[PDB]
């Protein structure tokens, strides 16, 4: 009767709840242990855009990037290696212009010309960005109630935590990302996985991960030969 | 030539069509005649929740829990079972506070401290939202126009129908379901399999229907031994 | 160590970039070798539309299809086969009224009651809207800035190009779209399958498709002999 269909989904329910808590306690597992060799720390990067987010965000784009460059040479992406990648991701659409990437951290100009929102991920990395221009809403796991951000503003979404993320059109930032950085990457990818079907974007996105790992390998190459 | 990719085209659109019309016919059969035992009304839960609905939301949802608890004994959740938790289903984001779920029926309150929208779902269950703040837009299907609703207002998602959902931030709402609840969880689950890649917000979702289930299977053992 | 887990995963990376890269080579072949036999031309939908731009946008509706019943006998569905069907592609919510589809062409009226958007897709079709009413804010790829365009204006989303694409509600537009249409298919239906699970709205989609193709093979067979 009803109480043997109820008994059967109780059970379909209790493996799903095991399946999930494994999968977690993984992912804790491999994050919690992964190498932490850093080249950068979130302080300098927040510092930096914080500094030049009264400007254009496009002229403190690139004075970001040649202070980056400076402070950090072999650890940039050149100029020809950069470009403005759509990132559909949790329901919501914005782009990214990655500068640097490693399996512990990286850095990459981020934002949207439209107003969207959706889920910000959760995974093994602390993720802190530097709004230099329009309004980051976050609304935190727990809670129900958000908080604004604005321009000079730093959000750090810490490593296992979920919120919601909403941005309004013309909100651009600098994003810094320490911690287990593959974990990201199927969040990264799955809404063009499913949802927009844009292989040409999956091109760009695994291209341009490839070339910073390949920087940071040569880099590595010869600075220990 | 392009009249034989024509008929090839149209041949597995015709497959497609059946295979959906089939899985439409199997979503009917299963609810129509799956059991109709029911612990509430929605008109309890809507004139419960419209009474409240001047108060702030959390004052509300305080003084709903504490009624429903008194007038329904043994099929409400406890303090310690009380959890908010982030919902991703049909492109939008919100949370919910399960307070009740069996086979036949469940209660909840939701909201969403962003502005947010996309699908409402199509199930064989009839769901009612009574709004304690916020607004709710509801599109319905084969129409052109959307309707605003304002705290005090119910809204009734009725069996098989299928609408658009957009709310406002700081929207929050008392949710009664009715009919064969087993068939929502897909469309509850689907973007945090496809999209958020949250596993544990699954982890989370399962537990507390686990727990509701688990309450309604006691409470039904004690009252019948 | 680090090195090695490094280069497994620049391996991999390279595995999908050549995977996604043969998928768009192969889209460029199917699309650019597709047959290019046109009823319809993007001018004529466009003038069409816009002439009645400055009409109530059903009124609008009506008239075009009225005028395109006209000019083009035996390629417009009758108005027993006429829906409005909800689709969710991209992230965004909106709905749909098809008015001719072959291979190679389509037609039909497009918009949303809600406020929406995400990414509009990338195929090897070149897609016009003509905006009745609303706004249509479109952000190109590779660029920080979006345009809004307003009813009379045209937008012409170019074969293989991406962009985020934001409609406010009561956004109504005559979409005409040209080029290999079933490599759109995916596209328009991916929301369906991960994300609202709406099995029904699936089959009325499939459903018109079907229609339309039928009764360009009918009038095609009627003109022959």
């Amino acid at each position: 009767g009803r109480s043997v269909d109820t008994m059967a989904l109780w059970l379909g329910l209790r493996a799903v709840l095991v399946v999930a808590g494994l999968a977690v306690l993984l992912q804790l597992i491999r994050g919690w242990l992964s190498s932490k060799s850093y080249v950068f720390n979130r302080e300098e990067i927040a510092r930096l855009a914080k500094e030049h987010s009264g400007l254009d965000y496009e002229v403190a784009f690139s004075k970001i990037i040649v202070e980056l460059r400076k402070k950090h040479p072999g650890h940039i992406l050149q100029d020809e290696d950069l470009q403005w990648v759509f990132v559909n991701a949790g329901g919501w659409m914005g782009s990214m212009c990655l500068l640097h990437a490693s399996l512990t951290e990286y850095v990459l100009l981020f934002g949207t010309a439209v107003d969207t929102g959706g889920h910000s991920g959760r995974y093994w990395a602390e993720i802190s960005d530097t709004i230099l221009s329009g309004t980051f809403r976050q609304w935190k796991e727990g809670t129900t109630k958000s908080e604004i951000f604005y321009p000079g503003d730093t959000i750090v979404h810490e490593v296992g935590e979920a919120t919601s993320v909403q941005w309004s059109s013309g909100t651009w930032m600098v994003e810094y990302g320490r911690g287990f950085i593959p974990s990201t990457l199927a969040f990264a990818l799955a809404d063009t996985i499913f949802s927009t079907q844009d292989f040409l974007t999956l091109f760009y996105t695994v291209k341009v991960y490839s070339k910073a790992l390949l920087l940071e390998a040569s880099t590595h190459l010869s600075q220990l030969g």
